[PDB]
């Protein structure tokens, strides 16, 4: 946020002042090409006629604030979650394999069925973001004429030029961030866990480290978990990898040692794989730890645009930047909640899409995130309507002959009383083919 | 100085109202400032430079 | 070769003090399991080239 | 496909205050899917129809 001359000296391939302006560019005979001592010389060629003038000021501002915001914005401190342009063709879709163990040895088995296909690939859609917006600024005609008086004054003018719209951009980076975890986690995604107020005390705020570094350790087990995620997918994850988003009154009273403990990492590598933000703003949550490839942001464009007021003698130059973010789900991803968190958060259905013949068969099975040590029961609902189309107790679906119509099996788990005002469910879309 | 702001959303149909508006006043204010001047001085006998 | 839980609840350090190392060649000689679904089989501790 | 517009009468006046209006293109779009996917399938059991 204090950017200087130096981070546009490295940025660029030039030393001090230059000519490349010029050499792009009639502009050859008003300004001198010389790059000596002199700027008076330099200054009236500029500021000769307004032609030159306009002509200097445009190319200077749009080529070299873009390239110069484009190099700055590229080594923040959180530009691990950024990729470059996106890609063409992305097809907005996420193919993750599940991990299954291996098949015994057996020629007598191995030759009945050799074309046999295995499984399904869990296909699923990204979760999207967009944003668009733009900051802007002005230069006035006087703090471009009390600028050529020494080549120190031309550098700072273009510092601080360029210092206004680097930081509003980097902290709205920030917000733009805090806004995605806010919509997942209202969205429901998370895996929950649930503490106690960690800043009330002393022995919650130790209660709260060693639920995260269990957490953390159960997360990175080399067999794989299935526990966390929004699908119980069967993936693991690193301790190297992890990266904790944590409330800045949390972080304050906690230290940046014995968190850092709790991981392997020791302070100096722990200190660039958690982010502070200043309160979450959505009922109790206080800090989040997910994947390192969970959050992925991708840049649509940058683009400078300069127009001039001749009445008021004046430039107003516009920054505009699109760009879009991706949260992915198949990473894992915990939301560690101190609240009245009901004791089911929800529950998946592992099959998710299917597709089936007339009179096929289909098992699923349903996974239910319990922020309790207490067993829940699901009851299975195929909702659709015909005749012979039911599902069992424990999840098998068989579908009868001459059926048309799109059903959708759903799992439902209660936690009410009496009076039962409350329903989770989970959704599996089939699809039936003819034979 | 010039103060950190949000960003304005991208909207075509209010741009094409107004394009040379400016954006903000650039909060100016004037230094704090004390100036020192002063010596010390001291004496070299001959005595110790022969 | 440890237990999840147990490694969990252990600290990182101290188990290694009570050897000659200093965790970052301590955790490269330690495997961790999610249970042994053996009785009381909690962690076992055999030569390299056992 | 994007279609023809209509026309409007010069006003001077009224040229001072509409520069940036918009006046967005009649553009229409259509979508075609693949829907065709078979096989022919023969033997030929040449040895025994020498």
């Amino acid at each position: 946020m204090r950017i200087t001359f130096n981070d546009v000296k490295t940025s660029l391939g030039i030393t001090e002042s230059y000519d490349i302006v010029n050499a792009i560019r009639n502009f050859k005979s008003y300004v001198p090409l010389a790059t000596a001592n002199n700027v008076a010389e330099v200054g009236a060629g500029i500021l000769i006629n307004q032609t030159v003038q306009n002509d200097f000021i445009t190319s200077l501002v749009d080529r070299i604030g873009l390239v110069v915001i484009r190099q700055v914005s590229l080594n923040n401190p959180l530009k691990k979650f950024k990729k470059g342009q996106i890609p063409l063709g992305r097809t907005i879709e996420e193919i993750y394999t599940d991990i299954t163990k291996e098949k015994q040895y057996d020629a007598e088995e191995a030759e009945q069925k050799v074309f046999e296909r295995e499984m399904p690939n869990v296909k699923t859609l990204f979760h999207e973001r967009n944003r668009q917006g733009f900051y802007h600024q002005t230069i006035q005609d006087d703090s471009l004429k009390t600028a050529f008086v020494s080549w120190g004054n031309f550098e700072s003018f273009v510092s601080s030029i360029i210092n206004a719209i680097y930081n509003s951009a980097e902290v709205d980076e920030y917000e733009y961030m805090k806004l995605l975890v806010d919509n997942y986690y209202s969205k429901g995604l998370f895996t929950t866990v649930k503490i106690d107020e960690p800043t009330s005390s002393t022995g919650a705020l130790t209660e709260f480290v060693k639920k995260m570094r269990a957490t953390a350790r159960k997360l990175t087990l080399p067999q794989g978990s299935r526990d966390w995620n929004s699908m119980a997918v069967r993936t693991r994850s690193y301790m190297e990898d992890l990266h904790l988003i944590i409330d800045a009154d949390l972080e304050a009273e906690l230290d940046v040692d014995v968190l850092a403990k709790a991981f392997n990492m020791n302070r100096t590598d722990f200190l660039g794989n958690v982010t502070v933000i200043d309160g979450f703003a959505s009922t109790g949550l206080e800090a989040v730890l997910v994947d390192k490839d969970w959050f992925m942001v991708y840049d649509n464009l940058h683009k400078m645009e300069t127009v001039r007021n001749p009445r008021g003698l004046y430039w107003n130059y516009y920054y505009h930047v699109w760009q879009t973010l991706s949260v992915s789900r198949f990473a894992n991803a915990v939301a560690f909640v101190s609240g009245d968190v009901p004791a089911v958060t929800q529950v998946i259905v592992s099959p998710n899409i299917a597709a089936v013949k007339q009179g096929g068969q289909q098992q699923f099975t349903a996974y239910v995130r319990a922020t309790n040590a207490k067993d829940h029961k699901v009851v299975w609902s195929v909702e659709g309507g015909s005749t012979g189309t039911a599902i069992t107790g424990d999840g098998l679906l068989s579908v009868s002959g001459n059926e048309d119509n799109q059903l959708t099996v759903k799992a439902t788990v209660d936690i009410g009383t009496e009076d039962k005002p409350k329903l989770v469910v989970g959704e599996a879309v089939v699809s039936i083919r003819p034979n």
